[PDB]
Formats: C-alpha cells, structure tokens, sequence
C-alpha cells in the first residue's frame, strides 16, 4: 500500500501553486513515496522558454519542502514507460491541461489512456509574478 | 536534550533567504521544536512598512516547509520573558543585526545579555524581488 508518485515540472521561482501541487501529490495515497522531477536549463529553453534560476537552484529549493522524498534532477522533458519501470513509479502527477511539444498534443496523454495518471489541481494567483504585481499596483 | 527555538518574522513572499533561516533555526541542535512567529499585517505596517502578503497567506506558505514544527500566527512584534514562559523557549534565532523601533535601538538586546539568542546568516541575492530584477534586467523571457 506504499504508491511512488512522480510529479514532474520546471518548478521556477517556487511558489504556493507549487507547494500545494507537491502536496496533493504527496497525499494521493495514505502512504506514498513523492519523487519529483526538475527539467534541465537547456531542455526547458529548447521547448518551454527560458528559466529565470538554474537547475542547482531550482531543485534547492525544493529541498525545503515537507511533501517531497527524492529528487531527479534533471529530470527528462517526456515520460518514456523504461523511466517509469527504473523508478517503480506508479503514477505521475500534474494538472488536467494538456501538454503540447510541437506537433505532439499532450505528453501526459499516453499515461492517462494507460491508467497510470493523477489529476491535481492549479491554484491560481499566488504565482511569484502575481506577487510583483500586486507590489506595482499598491504603488499606484 | 530537546531545544526550543523561536523564530520570528514577517516571512512575507517567501524566498530561499527564509527557508536557509529556518533551516539554521531547526538545525542549531541535534533535537529541536522550530516555532515560528508570524507578524501580524497592521503592526507590520506600523513598524516596518508594506507587506505584500496577508497573515493568512504568510501563514499558509509557511505550512510547506521541512523545518517548522510549530507555527504562532499572529506573533507579538516584542518577545518578552512572559512569552518565552508560554511556550517554554530557550532561544531565539534571528540575524545578528540590531532590530530597531521608537523605544529601543535593539528590540533583540535582552535576550542577546541573557544568552538566549541564537544568531542566525542571511543569505543574499535570492529574494523573491530579486528573482523578478533577473527577469526584468534581460527582459528575454
Ligand atoms: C516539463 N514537464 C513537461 C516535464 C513538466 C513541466 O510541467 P510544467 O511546465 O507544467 O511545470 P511547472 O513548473 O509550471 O508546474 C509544475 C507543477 O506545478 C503545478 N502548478 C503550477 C502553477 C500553479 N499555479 N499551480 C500548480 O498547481 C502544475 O500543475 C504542475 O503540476
Ligand atoms: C518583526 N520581528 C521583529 C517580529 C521579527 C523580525 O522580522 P524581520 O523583519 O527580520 O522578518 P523578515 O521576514 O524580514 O526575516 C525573517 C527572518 O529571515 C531571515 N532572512 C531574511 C532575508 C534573507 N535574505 N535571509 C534571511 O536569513 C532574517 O534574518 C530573519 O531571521
């Protein structure tokens, strides 16, 4: 009854978005084992755009957070079912949208058809940038 | 053996400078209760000046991290001996700096003679705001 959970992002400038992602994750199953994946520099600018902090800072960062067990860092871009197999993973977290890597639609889509898919949810307008912003608008 | 440390703070926007201090807090002994005090939105607005996040949001974020074992929302500005006696306290653990208001130079000062503060390290370039300036230094993004 211990499930591995593999939650998977860029996670740049760390925020309660995030946070409360990792603990759903976390919280899936009584007991679980939440492994989660940081994309590289490199690959993040390749198909996403660029990162505001490094890899090392980036999963730094992470460390300080309760809900998270291990890290792969880098993690790779898609999830191949060999990756599931080397991590004994049983299901991946993210959010419902699908995911797009130019011409290919969703990239969790195969996961989700395979049942090996989670759904957690966004929280919205806790974002660092929403933060600034309400910094520029209290000037004003 | 257990140790109980307080730290105290606005812990507004929460940054890696914030989580370092409460790592060094937790980690000051081998065994520890980390409690955390969160300040209150209007006295920090009094003392020392915007806080971009409300106490509940604070609160909220501080519940993530690896380090608290206890959190005290709203906290008092002041610490005084009463409120070590509450929760039974035997350090505080904040930076070194002098922490002024209207009646004294170092509100810290007592507890630095009584030998019951901890000194903690700031880490710099790493706030949230500074995190945006890099954003906006090589707007590229
Ligand atoms: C590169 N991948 C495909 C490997 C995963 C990338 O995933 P991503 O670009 O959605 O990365 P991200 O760092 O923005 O999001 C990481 C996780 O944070 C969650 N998240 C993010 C922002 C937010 N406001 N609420 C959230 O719940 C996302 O749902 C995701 O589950
Ligand atoms: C208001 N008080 C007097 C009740 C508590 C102190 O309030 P404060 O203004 O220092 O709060 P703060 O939120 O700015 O910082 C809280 C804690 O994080 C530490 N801190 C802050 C920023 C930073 N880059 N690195 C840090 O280590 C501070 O030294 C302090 O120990």
């Amino acid at each position: 009854k211990n499930v591995v959970i593999y939650a998977d992002g860029v996670y740049d400038m760390l925020h309660l978005g995030h946070m409360k992602q990792l603990e759903q994750a976390k919280k899936l199953f009584e007991n679980t084992t939440l492994i989660v994946g940081v994309t590289s520099d490199n690959e993040t600018k390749l198909f996403k755009g660029q990162v505001v902090q490094t890899l090392e800072e980036r999963t730094e960062t992470l460390k300080h957070i309760r809900w998270v067990d291990e890290i792969i860092s880098p993690c790779p871009w898609v999830v191949t079912p060999e990756f599931l197999e080397k991590y004994k993973i049983d299901y991946v977290a993210h959010d419902d949208i699908p995911y797009a890597n130019n011409q290919k639609e969703d990239i969790y889509a195969w996961l989700k058809r395979a049942g090996k898919f989670k759904a957690t949810q966004r929280t919205e307008g806790v974002s660092t940038t929403d933060l600034i912003v309400r910094i520029l608008k209290n000037y004003e």
